[PDB]
């Protein structure tokens, strides 16, 4: 296909096609929606991948070839009319992603992928970096399937998985996925009859002498104590970890 | 393409463009983006081979980034990214009844606001955390300084907002192998390949005990949070009593 080859230019070097990162959620679909009509909606974005539709609930999923194509489709189709309803197009939440931590600063995206590839087919692996491009010691591993993610999670929790020379065991947890795009809209927050009551008092600075001020100041102080205490735990445990290493070196000569 | 209630030409509409040829002109840079409507502020550093461009809406900037990134431009592949936001703040201790709109209306006190969002979980419930993006750095700084010094409240319930600079992290480019410094630490770290440590070895025994200490640390941190949640609760009733009249 001519069209397909033209759109294939949007795949990035080393990018795997039709991954979960290429998957779009489409909401507010008509009740009479067919799989062909849904695909016709995405016709301009090349050859479609797996399609899922929940006709009665008015939503579906579609995988496109590359992340770029899915970014274009989302931006072009979101909030467009479809028989009396504005479509809601979002990137689908990843179903098989894991958070990895305790990474050595010398673990790259490629080493992380190559390492986790033993648990099953891998879509992507990324080391989360800061503004200067330095490793945060945290990363994300996205698998093709949920069993492969469970295998990685179960084996890394049970066993000792090491990526570099330094014996730093990778700590593996399911990825906490949060929404900072739609968030908590007022039209939705309004539903609780209590939103009306809390909004009776407008945003403000509390004044010295009031209940609001004394309570809030003491709350901040408790919050500061909480951070100190958390930092102290961290320190105490850093010392315990060091004492462990020293004692381990002596015993294992 | 503009979304309902979306402000135009914000920092969320700003794109970074790297790997530009040395002989690039402001007009050629704009022509590169001509498809994406009327351009906003343009900045170019000709000698360093990069620029910034603001487009009308986030949708337009998303299309431009996706269409122009990794395309050839006289010997090099362009690198198109969303510009890091320079006036964004993390807000916490939010009441579960604070919406994106209330958060924006509240912070609009400190200066012009681009966007404010409450971060929700998979179940659409407030995490008690949010993001506020200002038009300018002085406004973000004002919001940051005032909310640290004073007690800023958004609802009837006296919950002070805690305001911090937004830690901005990269999970798109990450740490590529090609750009890792092959210094001595790298050299030492890369000698041993990825593996599972085996029972009886130093690596295993140490790593297992380290995991155990790490589990204890995590439990202890959770316990601090619980203890302080209890202190915060006793505080609420004490204050309600003290201020009864």
């Amino acid at each position: 296909e001519g069209f397909k080859a033209n759109l294939s230019l949007l795949r990035r070097p080393g990018e795997k096609t039709y991954t979960q990162r290429c998957r779009l959620f489409v909401g507010n679909l008509p009740a009479d929606i067919t799989e062909d009509e849904f695909k016709r909606l995405f016709a301009k974005y090349g050859e479609p991948g797996e399609v899922f539709i929940n006709k009665g609930k008015g939503f579906g999923f579609i995988k496109l070839e590359s992340r770029a194509l899915a970014e274009i489709a989302k931006a072009e189709l979101d909030d467009t009319p479809m028989r009396g309803r504005q479509l809601r197009v979002r990137f689908a939440t990843h179903a098989a992603a894991l958070s990895v931590r305790n990474l050595s600063p010398y673990v790259s995206n490629e080493l992380l992928e190559e390492a986790f590839s033993q648990f099953g087919p891998i879509e992507r692996a990324v080391v989360i970096v800061d503004d200067r491009g330095r490793s945060t010691g945290k990363g994300i591993v996205e698998f093709a399937s949920k069993p492969a993610a469970r295998k990685a999670f179960e084996r890394c929790s049970e066993g000792v998985f090491l990526l570099t020379t330094t014996p730093r065991p990778v700590i593996v947890e399911p990825l906490e996925q949060l929404d900072d795009e739609d968030g908590l809209p007022e039209k939705l927050a309004q539903k609780n009859p209590m939103y009306q009551k809390e909004r009776e008092t407008p945003p403000r600075f509390a004044q010295h002498g009031t209940f609001e001020y004394e309570y809030s100041q003491r709350w901040k102080s408790l919050d500061e104590m909480e951070k100190q205490q958390r930092e102290q735990v961290e320190k105490n445990m850093k010392d315990a970890k060091d004492k462990l290493e020293s004692e381990m070196e002596d015993a294992y000569h």
